[PDB]
């Protein structure tokens, strides 16, 4: 029952954790990528890299680094995507090959209301009211923010642009999909141009999961 699978095709390996095993290092290319960082910081960068390599060998791919670059995107094999996302009780990585999508972005978050004054920086003045109409028992504000970071770990490896939290309007459907509507220039580096993302959303375990799978265009 992990929370990726379910949100995501089969063909896109995915390994989570929800606690750090122990005992586990970075590789060695890695380090320098953690050198300065606090210690909660090391353990969750080792672990999500630890559930990428284990999603990567399903792929056929041997332990290799996972390096970052200057805007903080992890730079993958060649002919690969994929997104990872760390909360606290929650490591989870997924991974797909560039012949069979473009893109892909997670984001996992504790299901619990927003910390204070959030929601007003993250959310439009519509979508406001939108999440004020969505039915009782679901944190609509903390699933609204997930989707939001899950948006932009999707549109940064085709565009390599910045999206901040006003340049998408994010509607959120009670039945597990989501869908995100771009307000600025989509043109991608394959020449095309985005406009919408389809998302999927879980929650289970204490936490929100949400995915977004960006497909190959038909030939
Ligand atoms: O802030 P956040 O980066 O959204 O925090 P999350 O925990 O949701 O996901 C963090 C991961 O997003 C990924 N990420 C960071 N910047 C990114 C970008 N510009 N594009 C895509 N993915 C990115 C990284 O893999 C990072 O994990 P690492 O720093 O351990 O490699
Ligand atoms: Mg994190
Ligand atoms: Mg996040």
């Amino acid at each position: 029952d992990q929370l990726i699978a379910s949100v995501v095709p089969e063909l896109l390996p995915s390994a989570e954790l929800y606690e750090d095993p122990p005992g586990l290092e970075p590789l060695p290319e890695e380090e320098p990528l953690i050198a300065k960082s606090v210690a909660k910081r090391r353990n969750e960068f080792i672990t999500v890299r630890y559930c990428a390599r284990q999603a990567l060998s399903v792929l056929g791919i041997p332990e290799v680094p996972i390096l970052k670059g200057d805007k903080g995107q992890p730079l993958w094999p060649d002919g690969i995507v994929g997104s990872m996302t760390h909360t606290e009780g929650f490591r989870g990585a997924v991974v797909g090959r560039t012949g069979e999508v473009r893109s892909v972005g997670i984001d996992a978050e504790p299901h619990d209301v927003l910390p204070n004054g959030v929601l007003k920086s993250i959310a439009l003045p519509v979508e406001r009211d939108e999440l004020d109409a969505l039915p009782a028992g679901t944190h609509w504000d903390r699933l609204l923010f997930c989707a939001k970071e899950t948006t932009y770990k999707a549109w940064f490896p085709l565009t390599a642009r910045w999206l901040g939290f006003e340049d998408a309007h994010i509607t959120i459907d009670p039945d597990g999909t989501f869908t995100s509507r771009i307000l600025v220039d989509g043109r991608a580096n394959d020449g095309t141009v985005l406009s919408a993302f389809d998302g999927r959303w879980i929650i289970d375990k204490g936490l929100i999961l949400t995915a977004i799978v960006v497909p190959k265009l038909a030939a």
